């Protein structure tokens, strides 16, 4: 989007606002660096030094640069020094391969530790996060953290120490060899530096006020979208458009301001380079003269000192990625670094057995509703050997006592004592987990087999066994499955699984899907009984089956084994569940706090009292569509010459100081009269850069201009188009305001920052290729054939940094990844039992096949890099080698030799600084081929044709006559609504309507205004709806719904909203008439004040009353009103109806209404009821009444007399 875009322009700090941040916080920079062994700590040192050497590269090439140019003029050898770059070259390959492996080695280690770390605080939550954080969040967190730091630590750290050393070697040389020079050269950049700072608050000081101006579009544009149907009958399709068209202005401006001056600056910074360039040799020169120190000596200091400050502007990048990974990171840390509250330490003292398990009042809030307490006077006792019972609902609270038994949750003031001398908090909480059996709604078990779900209690046992007195692996074998066997033939789970063949050996789906419910729950309840359940705890473990299933299980459970010792709970929604209990407990809060209630069994209780249970027992019992952007582009005229002129100067002007600087390397080798050309060619070098800055700057500037204006042209278009549609349109599901908003706000953006970004970089670079490509031929055609073909095979079948970029995305996308994702959604399960059995088995499943393909990817992706830094070199060399080789056989001279050269290389660079500016396209071409069809569709209900009959407000009658109607809905056109309608209202005479409710009433007005166009029959003065001109129709009718809808504009306009030609004192008269103007005329900006969007800064009756006086300016002629006073308070429920009846007394109007106030009802002269006896449809009752008919046959009026 639009907003996304500029608040991340705007949210970019810079590295001094990083350091004052981290300066308070103090993060260590030996934080990402802690969990590594020593043999690590070394092999660091490695990458290091193999770095700073790579390093120290270049400025023994550019202090031999001069020397190869001087020894090349005069006529000499150059074999010894190619020698001596090219062994260099190589040992430059070797330590880049060895540094990338270091990496590659490091980060996954101390990536895929802290893994295993921040996991394993997971499984230590204290309940209270499993609701505070849950589940699928964190996974949206944690990968996020990971592409943050496998991104800003690897080779990206190292590469500035290179750099620095790259720094620490030109400019020092550059020193001793000369001193005064390069200081009257690099005297230049802090006024560059200063011109970009000062620049930079100019763009945003506008960049913000151009955004005050944007949002109150997306208002004006959302608060229309819903207020569709306000907008259609009162007809101000035309004062929005004036509104946004004024919005769109200053922010277009505003952006083209900030626009202009960027291309300024970046048109300043290709122009002073040139000026540096001449001012050094023209110092250079005028001091050798003065001498009497080679010339080639100049050379290689110039293009050091500017390769220097090259650095500057690419090591910056690199450590702001760091600095955020650092950061990242440090998030992680603290999240490892809580302190869960229930954390075990397996010491606890525990106890021979369980006796006396006693309750006092349990008191306990939720952690966010601190201040909505649960439980009041809950108290009770659980002895050993003995059964009990509950009933409730699935949101009382028993959810908190099941977390109190499995010590979730810890109550302030209630106790959990047991044995009259211990606390659960003395006794173990995996000793008193190990002897637990339960079983939720649903049951919830894992996908590798039945038997070792099953096992999974055993191995927690198992667990106990040998930690109190790396066994784990080999003991869980000693476990058997006849136990399972024969529990198995219990729970009548044989023949499925003997029906298909391998029982257990079978693989079960995820979460065992390939089970029924019932089946899952038989394998959950066998589990729980295989682990030796001290007791067994059911949660609406019933609540989801049939008969047979919950029967079979009632004789399981009620004859199992321990019944001497052992507290079985069975809950559920039935009753029959609970025909048998030793005790039940039942509890309420009738609103802070529950407590026990009621008590008995079923027999003693159901036909005892009429208590609560006996209450309860006794109720329930293609082309074309972009050549037509074409068209409005090249409609434009004077602002495509000139972008077509600084096109070509910019592109064919740049290749020329290539030659020029060689026309001065010459001469620069020639003593006589070498002041003339000095001159000759520093002005001219001068002259140069006055037109480079000029041409960019403009260009820049109206490539924004007209991406600019053709978004304003667009959108008028595609709005002034969707105002107007119909409304069956908006019916439509697809059909969604937000999608809408998105399309507008996202695609044309997207044909700014696309289309006319893309076509203009395409130009200028095919002018440079076609300008080079002429002009190096011209002068040596061996030498450039030679060097495309090079540059073609390479960058084409040589690919490296596309074969990188492809293994590397191709690697990011990535089974534990399947055992991961299963795990989050089982929390309940492996909290009952089983945490460290995954932490381990994970590491295996991800080291089995990391490694494998860890030493193919990095074997072959360091390489890659390595020759990826090592190329040019050699290239360079060839070139000079293949060119000396030829002069001194004489086949060519030098000079054209050094004019390709030049022309060649320099083109090449700068193309390739210059492609990297470009934008999306191919969405952007879609989305224009998605939405077209919208900003030409025809709506089929048009207000601006105006083919129809005439109608003046001074011979209006106001007669309706309807037959019958059999209309369905488009949302289903399978159950009608209307069927044989019909009734009339004459002249100036209420009609009062009542029908049951939700029987279609407020459906009829549309079909007045012709919402909805259509069987049905209307004739309004005996001729048809159909044939009257509606832009008149919607002129003489006026609504009240059922809530108003008031817009971000000041009471004077919503209140002359549809007729502008509304003096104040119509205002006031019809505000006094409708009895409002009392609260406004004590309030500032009476007719000026500003409401919130929907009027959120108001009342109801305020509201309701301007609704209603928004009607009334009109003087309409057909009232339509429905159900205006619903809900209202007193006052303003008072008020309005004395309007209403003050209005009513008046009948000048042919009033409608929908109301239930019979006081009202009684005086009209009309009442026509609508009723629905079955599901078919409404058709009329009674009729003709009008108080008349008060009750004498049997209808509804009777009862909306009685009833009402
Ligand atoms: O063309 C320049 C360039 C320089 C140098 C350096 F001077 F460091 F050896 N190496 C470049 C490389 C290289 F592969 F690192 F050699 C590729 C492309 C451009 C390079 C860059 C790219 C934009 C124009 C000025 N800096």
């Amino acid at each position: 989007s639009i907003k996304e875009e500029v608040e991340k322009e705007l949210n970019k700090k810079s590295t001094a606002e990083l350091f004052r941040k981290i300066k308070n916080e103090k993060i260590s920079f030996f934080l990402p660096f802690k969990c590594l062994p020593a043999q690590h700590r070394k092999l660091l040192f490695i990458s290091f030094v193999c770095a700073v050497l790579s390093g120290g590269t270049l400025p023994f090439f550019i202090s031999v640069f001069g020397v190869i140019l001087k020894n090349m003029n005069l006529g000499d050898d150059i074999n010894p020094i190619i020698l001596s770059l090219v062994s260099i070259g190589l040992v430059q390959f070797i330590l880049s391969m060895i540094s990338s492996y270091c990496m590659d080695v490091i980060t996954s280690k101390i990536l895929k530790t802290l893994k295993l770390e921040y996991l394993r605080s997971v499984f230590y939550q204290d309940g209270q996060f499993h609701d505070n954080n849950p589940g699928s969040k964190l996974r949206s967190d944690l990968d996020f953290y990971l592409e943050q730091v496998s991104s800003g630590i690897g080779t990206k750290f190292i590469t500035i120490f290179t750099y620095a050393s790259s720094f620490l070697g030109l400019y020092i040389w550059s020193l001793i060899k000369n001193a005064r020079l390069t200081l009257c050269i690099t005297c230049v950049f802090p006024l560059i530096y200063v011109c970009g700072v000062i620049c930079n608050k100019k763009v945003k000081l506008n960049k913000k006020t151009s955004l005050l101006y944007n949002n109150n579009t997306m208002s004006i544009i959302e608060e229309a979208l819903m207020g569709i149907r306000t907008v259609a009958s009162y007809c101000g399709e035309k004062t929005i458009l004036n509104k946004f068209n004024l919005s769109e202005t200053f922010y277009s401006k505003y952006i083209l301001k900030a626009n202009f001056v960027e291309a300024l600056h970046i048109g300043l910074i290709n122009g002073l380079i040139l000026v540096s360039y001449a001012f050094g040799f023209w110092y250079g020169t005028r001091i050798i003269i003065n001498s009497a120190f080679n010339g080639a000596s100049v050379i290689s200091i110039l293009l050091g000192v500017l390769i220097s400050m090259f650095m500057l502007t690419i090591i910056l990048p690199n450590i702001t990625e760091y600095m955020k990974a650092l950061e990242a990171t440090n998030s992680l840390y603290e999240i490892i670094n809580r302190k869960p509250l229930v954390e075990n330490n397996d010491d606890g003292e525990t106890l021979p057995n369980i006796k006396k398990i006693e309750f006092k009042n349990v008191r306990f809030h939720y952690d966010t509703r601190k201040d909505v307490e649960i439980y009041k006077d809950l108290s009770f006792t659980l002895k050993e050997g003995k059964t009990y019972a509950f009933v409730g609902e699935s949101g009382c609270g028993k959810s908190t006592i099941l977390k109190l038994i499995e010590r979730l949750y810890d109550p302030t003031e209630g106790d959990i004592i047991v044995n009259d001398s211990h606390n659960l908090k003395d006794i173990n909480l995996k000793w008193w987990r190990s002897k637990i059996g339960v079983v939720s709604q649903d049951p919830l078990l894992f996908s590798n087999s039945i038997k070792n779900n099953i096992k999974y209690s055993l191995y927690s046992l198992k667990d106990l066994e040998a930690m109190e007195n790396l066994e784990m692996k080999k003991e869980y074998q000693t476990i058997k499955d006849s136990d399972v066997v024969d529990v198995s033939k219990k729970v009548l789970i044989h023949d499925f699984v003997s029906s298909l063949p391998d029982k257990y050996d079978t693989l079960v789906g995820s979460n065992a899907s390939k089970l029924s419910g019932g089946q899952k729950q038989r394998i959950s309840i066998a589990r729980a009984i295989m682990r030796n359940p001290k007791i067994l705890i059911l949660d609406e473990a019933t609540s989801s089956l049939d008969n047979k299933s919950e029967y079979l299980v009632q004789k399981t459970i009620n004859n199992l084994k321990g019944n001497e010792n052992r507290i079985t709970i069975i809950i559920a929604h039935r009753l029959s569940t609970i025909r048998y209990a030793n005790t039940i407990f039942v509890l309420s809060n009738r609103n802070e706090g529950s407590y026990i209630i009621e008590q008995g069994t079923h027999d003693s209780l159901m036909k005892n009292k009429n208590g609560i249970y006996h209450l309860m027992i006794n109720n329930q019992k293609a082309p074309n569509n972009l050549r037509i952007i074409y068209k409005e582009i090249f409609s434009y005229k004077k602002d495509v010459t000139i972008i077509f002129f600084s096109i070509l100067v910019a592109g064919g002007l740049y290749p020329v100081f290539a030659l020029l600087y060689a026309r001065y390397v010459s001469t620069l080798f020639d003593f006589a009269n070498l002041e003339y050309n000095s001159n000759k060619y520093s002005i001219y070098i001068l002259l140069i850069a006055i037109a480079m800055f000029i041409s960019e700057t403009l260009k820049n500037y109206y490539n924004n201009k007209i991406g600019e204006k053709v978004e304003k042209t667009m959108k008028r278009r595609l709005f002034e188009n969707i105002l107007y549609q119909e409304m069956s349109f908006f019916d439509q599901d697809k059909n969604t305001p937000g999608v809408l908003s998105a399309h507008i706000n996202r695609d044309v953006h997207l044909l700014k920052t696309g289309l006319v970004n893309n076509i203009v970089i395409f130009s200028h670079f095919i002018m440079l290729f076609l300008v080079s490509m002429v002009m190096s031929f011209y002068f040596c055609p061996i030498v450039a054939a030679v060097l495309t073909f090079i540059y073609f095979i390479n960058m084409r079948v040589f690919a490296v940094r596309a074969r990188l970029t492809k293994s590397k995305e191709i690697e990011k996308k990535e089974d534990p990844s399947f055992l991961i994702q299963e795990a989050f959604y089982n929390m309940h399960t492996v909290i009952n039992y089983g945490l460290e059995d995954y932490f381990c088995n994970l590491i295996e499943k991800a080291i089995d096949y990391k490694n494998k393909g860890q030493k193919r990817r990095i074997i072959v992706n360091a390489a890659l890099w390595g020759f990826s830094q090592s190329a040019q070199l050699f290239i360079n060399s060839f070139a000079y080698w293949f060119g000396s080789f030829l002069i001194k056989r004489g086949t060519i001279l030098v000079d054209d030799f050094m004019k390709s050269l030049f022309t060649f290389i320099f083109t090449g660079s700068y193309a390739g600084k210059l492609m990297s500016l470009k934008g999306d396209s191919e969405n952007a071409k879609l989305s224009f081929e998605k939405y077209y069809p919208l900003m030409i569709r025809k709506s089929n209900i048009d207000v601006r044709d105006d083919g129809g009959i005439r109608i003046n407000k001074n011979l209006i009658k106001g007669k309706v006559d309807i037959k019958d109607v059999n209309f369905r809905y488009i949302s289903r056109p399978n159950v009608p609504i209307y069927k044989n309608l019909s009734f009339t209202c004459d002249s100036k005479k209420t009609t009062a309507i009542v029908g049951e409710t939700g029987s279609g009433k407020s459906t009829f007005m549309n079909l007045l205004l012709r919402f909805y166009d259509l069987n049905g029959e209307i004739l309004l003065d005996d001729i048809n709806i159909c044939d009257y001109n509606l832009r008149d129709l919607r002129n003489l009718f006026s609504i009240v719904s059922q809530e108003p809808m008031l817009f971000n504009m000041s009471i004077y306009e919503n209140i002359k909203f549809g007729r502008e030609d509304a003096t104040l004192e119509d205002v006031k008269r019809v505000s006094k008439f409708a009895a409002i103007d009392e609260f406004i005329e004590s309030l500032p900006n009476k007719y000026d004040t500003n409401v919130g969007p929907y009027g959120k800064s108001l009342s109801g009756g305020q509201k309701q009353r301007i609704a209603i006086a928004r009607a009334l300016l009109r003087e309409p002629k057909i009232l339509l009103l429905d159900e205006a006073t619903s809900s209202l308070d007193s006052n303003s429920e008072k008020l309005i109806e004395k309007t209403i009846v003050d209005i009513k007394d008046k009948a000048d109007k042919t009033i409608i209404t929908i109301a239930h106030r019979i006081a009202s009802i009684k005086r009209s002269d009309k009442i026509v009821v609508f009723n629905n006896p079955d599901r078919n449809g409404t058709f009329v009752q009674s009729h003709g009444t009008h108080d008349e008919l008060l009750s004498a046959q049997d209808g509804i009026y009777k009862k909306y007399v009685k009833l009402a």
